[PDB]
């Protein structure tokens, strides 16, 4: 047979392939088509994911033995992305692969350029800026901006409302007992400031900007994990650090934006789900599981934590300490263009437009 594989994420598609070519070898009864549904699946895990999960359109994993040797952190996230008012409908509708964290890759070159410590980035709102005020006043741009693609955009906002904003107002925000100027006034105040030390060109795009930080023309980019492998294949001598982007001055009390990069599911229609089980099986063994990690910089989904790049060394305490939360935007119903009124805001700083049209369009 032949597989129809849908995989979701361009930064990893030669991994996928190369896995998938792999097991095909091993497997001469199985042919794997890597791009009616799909047999085997790749999905970022947000609203959309729990959109599809609950109309059906994947294969439900609750049971399976797979499970049991996951973070459970990790599953529980896939879980509660289900869009129902169900508490029992909350079941497991994809295997966690990956995990992400969100805030910012930095250059440790140019912190020692200025004398910050690499191993010890910013604890609190005030020293972030002042890092960058540093940068600036020693003539390296701070901020590396990626505005063109309008999703890279979310990523500050989810770093900063991680801290600011705890998952459980968007129950009182779909309640009405919370509004969008209440909870996201401060995250979209400071996502401004942290771009009015952008000092190049704002509007360019994702891989224009990966290119740009990976040349060393910037001090950070403020972007997730997932996007290491793209800055590291364009330089393979940078040498860089991700941290937590501090969205106040509690110290104490910061907290890391993280969630499922990777969710690796089935269509629950497939004509070949024995094939297509077997696949996964493939994907989710440690050995592969590590292997994307090494290659991705990402975090693996075993209960025993892998770490797949010491760049992300200054976030492992987060980790450890359950200090972490899923991204604000996987509460916002992908009807909403969220990327489009955050650009506008970032460029404009139009604060009051921007609250006024995520709180409508909720409303709606
Ligand atoms: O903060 C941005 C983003 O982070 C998380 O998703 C990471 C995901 O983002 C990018 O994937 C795309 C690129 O268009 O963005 C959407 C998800 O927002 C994906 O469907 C799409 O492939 C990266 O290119 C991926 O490598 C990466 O996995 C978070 O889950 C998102 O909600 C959002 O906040």
């Amino acid at each position: 047979v032949t597989l129809d594989f849908f995989q979701f994420k361009a930064e990893a598609a030669d991994w996928f392939k190369q896995a998938a070519q792999e097991f095909e070898k091993e497997n001469p009864d199985i042919r794997i088509n890597i791009n009616r549904v799909p047999d085997v699946i790749t999905f970022n895990g947000d609203y959309s994911f729990g959109t599809f999960a609950a109309s059906g359109v994947f294969h439900d994993f609750t049971d399976d033995p797979l499970v049991s040797e996951l973070n459970e952190g990790m599953v529980n996230i896939a879980k509660n992305l289900v869009q129902t008012s169900d508490p029992a409908k909350k079941r497991l509708y994809g295997l966690p692969f990956a995990g992400n964290a969100s805030g910012y890759i930095y250059n440790k070159d140019l912190f020692r350029k200025v004398g910050l410590d690499p191993d010890n980035p910013p604890q609190t709102w005030d020293e972030f800026i002042a890092m960058l005020k540093k940068f600036r006043d020693a003539g390296i741009n701070p901020v590396q901006a990626t505005l063109a693609d309008a999703w890279t955009t979310q990523a500050p906002l989810a770093s900063l409302a991680g801290t600011l904003v705890p998952e459980s107002e968007y129950a009182a925000l779909k309640s009405g007992d919370t509004t969008f100027k209440q909870i996201w006034t401060e995250p979209i105040e400071k996502e401004i400031e942290l771009f009015k030390y952008a000092d190049s060109e704002k509007g360019v795009t994702y891989q224009q900007g990966t290119q740009n930080f990976a040349k060393g023309t910037a001090a950070i980019i403020p972007l997730g994990t997932y996007a290491i492998p793209q800055i590291t294949m364009v330089n393979k001598d940078i040498d860089l650090g991700f941290a937590q982007m501090p969205a106040t001055n509690d110290a104490s009390k910061q907290i890391l934006t993280a969630g499922d990069d990777v969710i690796l599911t089935m269509g629950a229609n497939s004509r070949h789900k024995e094939q297509s089980m077997r696949f996964i099986r493939f994907l989710m063994s440690k050995k592969q599981l590590e292997n994307y990690a090494d290659a991705q910089s990402a975090i693996t989904p075993l209960k025993e934590t892998y770490f797949g790049n010491k760049a992300l060394e200054p976030v492992r305490p987060f980790f450890e300490s359950n200090r972490v939360a899923d991204f604000c935007d996987h509460y916002i119903p992908s009807s909403i263009n969220i990327g489009g009124y955050l650009q506008s805001a970032i460029m404009s700083g139009n604060v009051n437009q921007f609250i006024d049209s995520m709180q409508n369009e909720w409303n709606k």
